[PDB]
């Protein structure tokens, strides 16, 4: 019978199979469970899940980089999310026509409109002593910039608010008094968009993006309706909850940790590098690619999903040392938040700049405060949560 099945017939060499069997893992786990499985399960840089269809969970730093750089291996096909699902000179062509609404020098001319924002909500509620941080603070702030930067009217914050939230709590118990809900909300953002998109042909507005786009070509010729409609789409469901919940993990923080609190006080110039620690220590996105050929990665076979959790690349100890530790002063931090490869966050500058200017506000008002039960172990924030601030 067989023997040595470990070996290669004939030339004899040993098989470099990544070692292990597959987990029953639910991809829709929080960061720290990726990494319990990930250090009790991972071979050679990978794990496989048989849950469900099953898919493959890369663990390195390196592996996952190099899959977010090599878009022929790991394809982002899936259904048509502009720019998300397109490829090659057609992607290229689209970051190319958007650049100029998300440059670094954009986020730095729209700073001091986000800093207002900031200011104002803060002001309104730092007499109560008391907010649901992200509810009434951090996600109508974020909302109210993505819609500075896109061009939607800001009459519309509290009908966009409520779809956002509504997606938010679609796994939460239905609440029969609400307008939008489940299985309504998406159909509602999209009858929004094509509602803006009417709007602004019938009234095209100098600097707006939508009738901006109008005139713009993509694969020689005019983008189309569907792909403008698409895009818009995208910008929403992409341009809030992030940036609310790194927003919302990072205070939390402070609130538990009275030494980082006083250095993000007392030391303005470090606020920059702790932005990023925060960044990189509250990712929990999980990219997915599409194998395209038989060893994707080394692990997969052809037409696997393949996941990218950044919670994994950015613990990686072989590049950031004491990974688990909060540091404002890690020395090497070449963090992945926003991605890598040519997919690489759209809004990255401007997610950072909202992010820093809110805390910046924050602790100008609010230099003091905590959580209101000190006796629970604060936890990792995702999904539906409520986090309480007092001072
Ligand atoms: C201003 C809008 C905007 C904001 C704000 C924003 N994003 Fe993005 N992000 C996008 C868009 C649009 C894409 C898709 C880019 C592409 O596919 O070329 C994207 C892509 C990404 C990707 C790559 C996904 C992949 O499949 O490769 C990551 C990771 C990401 N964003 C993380 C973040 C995080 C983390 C934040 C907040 C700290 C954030 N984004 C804030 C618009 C935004």
């Amino acid at each position: 019978g067989g023997m040595q099945a470990d070996k290669c017939p004939v030339t004899g060499a040993t098989a470099t199979t990544a070692r292990g069997d597959s987990v029953e893992f639910d991809f829709f786990a929080a960061p720290q469970a990726y990494r319990r499985v990930a250090a009790e399960h991972r071979a050679d840089g990978a794990f496989h899940s048989s849950r469900g269809d099953s898919f493959w969970v890369l663990s390195t730093y390196e592996g996952i980089c190099a899959a977010f750089r090599d878009e022929d291996t790991f394809s982002v096909s899936r259904e048509r999310w502009i720019p998300l699902t397109i490829q090659g000179r057609t992607h290229n062509e689209w970051r190319r026509r958007l650049a100029a609404w998300f440059t670094p020098q954009r986020a730095r001319d729209l700073t001091p409109a986000i800093r207002a924002n900031a200011r104002r909500r803060i002001s309104a509620f730092v007499d109560r002593g008391e907010v649901s941080f992200s509810d009434e603070f951090a996600r109508p702030y974020v909302l109210e910039n993505l819609m500075l930067a896109v061009g939607w009217p800001l009459a519309d914050l509290d009908h966009l608010l409520a779809i956002n939230v509504a997606m938010i709590r679609s796994r939460e118990a239905p609440d029969p008094r609400q307008a939008f809900n489940a299985e309504t909300a998406f159909p509602a953002l999209q009858e929004y968009v094509r509602r803006h998109v009417a709007r602004r042909r019938a009234e095209p507005v100098e600097g707006d993006l939508t009738s901006a786009t109008f005139d713009w070509e993509i694969d020689g010729t005019p983008v189309s309706d569907a792909d403008r409609e698409s895009l818009l789409t995208v910008l929403f469901l992409a341009g809030v909850d992030s940036t609310v919940n790194h927003m919302a993990n990072g205070i939390q923080h402070l609130a538990h940790h009275p030494g980082d609190r006083h250095r993000f006080l007392r030391d303005p110039e470090v606020r920059p590098a702790a932005v990023e620690e925060f960044l990189r220590v509250n990712s929990c996105m999980y990219p997915g690619r599409l194998a395209t050929r038989e060893g994707a990665g080394g692990v997969a076979s052809q037409g696997d999903t393949v996941l990218l959790p950044l919670a994994l690349a950015n613990y990686d100890p072989a590049v950031f040392p004491e990974p688990e530790r909060v540091d404002f002063d890690r020395e090497q931090n070449p963090h992945i938040a926003f991605g890598t490869g040519h997919h690489q966050c759209l809004g990255a500058a401007y997610a950072r700049a909202q992010i820093l200017t809110a805390w910046e506000e924050w602790h100008e008002l609010i230099p003091d405060y905590r959580l209101p039960d000190p006796t629970v172990e604060p936890p990792f924030l995702r999904n539906v949560y409520d986090l309480r601030i007092v001072w």
